[PDB]
């Protein structure tokens, strides 16, 4: 069979080398303390994965009887899930915080088997006596377009003065490449809200291992998925807030991670300043649920960039006190929605 040549340029070459990485995502499970000997990622089940939210559901039950002990329940988490102690006696998860973590960790484990899944040969591939370059492969199996921006791109320099405003001054997070994200069946779902306005570019960081994922399937609201806003999609108007996020690997020298900017459809905003895990909605006529932070991008220098159409909010300033939430429980603002049809993923970055 002949192997097709790449139509990938460089940059996008070297993107879906990354997220698509099987060192990258024994990496991230490595860093996620779990057996990768006893947990193969050819191993990967869908079926493995539900055990262990099970697992982990039948030991939430028991930390709100004559059940089972917590020490009990735990060993059988790790039986499901195998997990890398120097072969010492795992922890007991005997603590909500604990609770949480093992959930956003099978969340994570959960987007490589995704990947894995995804990448899955089928008979239609092995039928054709001329295959893609590997690269072209991969970028097909996201059907997802990924266009290359350049300085002369007319939202680079928003999106770059996005970035540097919003970036923590010391820690500067260095701006190499931005891909236009046009995900396929994104457009027809976000179209609903198109009568809603209060449009802002919005921040997410997050680790390699999720976002082939992501790119897949946008921005989800995850079963036993939370955090300090509840149950949605968490947004940043400050990069060095979503920062905080990226997980990323080494390469020779450099440190690679990747942040999206999404499109999020605001809409009527209901301003918290103190932590409401259990939201799964807004409030009754509220869109969009907003955590105040202690400062915020200057509203003041805000800009704004048309896309299809919309008029959407770009901050460019940088983070002014907003007294009004000085003593606010977020020291930096956290942007929630409650239904993933509210998310538009717009750009792609790779920042060192
Ligand atoms: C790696 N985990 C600790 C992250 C997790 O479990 N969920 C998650 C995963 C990615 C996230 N990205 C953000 O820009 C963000 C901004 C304000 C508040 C939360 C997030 C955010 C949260």
């Amino acid at each position: 069979k002949r192997v097709q040549p790449c139509s990938l340029d460089p940059a996008t070459q070297k993107l879906i080398t990354n997220i698509f990485s099987k060192e990258m995502f024994k990496n991230t499970m490595a860093l996620m303390d779990l057996d990768v000997k006893k947990m193969p990622l050819g191993k990967l089940s869908k079926q493995q994965i539900a055990r262990g939210f099970e697992a982990l559901e039948a030991l939430e039950e028991a930390l709100k009887d004559g059940g089972q002990s917590l020490e009990e329940l735990s060993s059988h988490f790790y039986t499901v899930i195998p997990h890398n102690f120097g072969h010492s006696q795992p922890p007991p998860i005997n603590s909500p915080e604990l609770l949480q973590a093992k959930k956003d960790m099978l969340l994570v484990l959960a987007d490589i088997e995704l990947a894995q899944a995804l990448q899955a040969v089928s008979e239609q591939e092995k039928t054709v006596e001329e295959v893609p370059h590997p690269l072209d492969r991969d970028y097909q199996l996201l059907k997802c377009q990924l266009q290359l921006l350049d300085s002369g791109a007319p939202e680079y320099k928003v999106i770059q003065t996005y970035l540097e405003q919003t970036g923590s001054n010391h820690r500067c997070p260095t701006l190499q490449h931005i891909w236009k994200v046009n995900q396929e069946g994104e457009e027809d779902r976000f179209q609903a809200h198109s009568k809603l306005g209060n449009r802002k570019l919005l921040w997410h960081g997050t680790n390699m291992a999720v976002v082939a994922a992501i790119l897949t399937s946008g921005l989800r609201i995850m079963p036993h998925s939370g955090g300090r806003v509840g149950k949605g999609i968490y947004f940043a108007s400050e990069n060095s807030k979503s920062a905080g996020y990226v997980i990323g690997m080494k390469c020779g020298a450099h440190h690679v991670g990747y942040m999206f900017l999404g499109e999020v459809a605001l809409g009527r905003e209901h301003h918290i300043n103190t932590d409401n895990p259990s939201l799964k909605s807004p409030p009754p006529g509220f869109d969009s649920v907003i955590a105040r932070g202690h400062t915020e991008p200057d509203p003041t220098q805000d800009t704004e960039l048309e896309l299809d159409g919309q008029q959407v909010v770009v901050p460019q300033g940088q983070p002014v006190p907003c007294p009004e939430f000085s003593s606010s429980t977020f020291s930096q603002s956290e942007y929630l929605i409650y239904q993933e049809s509210q998310c538009r993923l717009r750009y792609l970055l790779e920042v060192h």
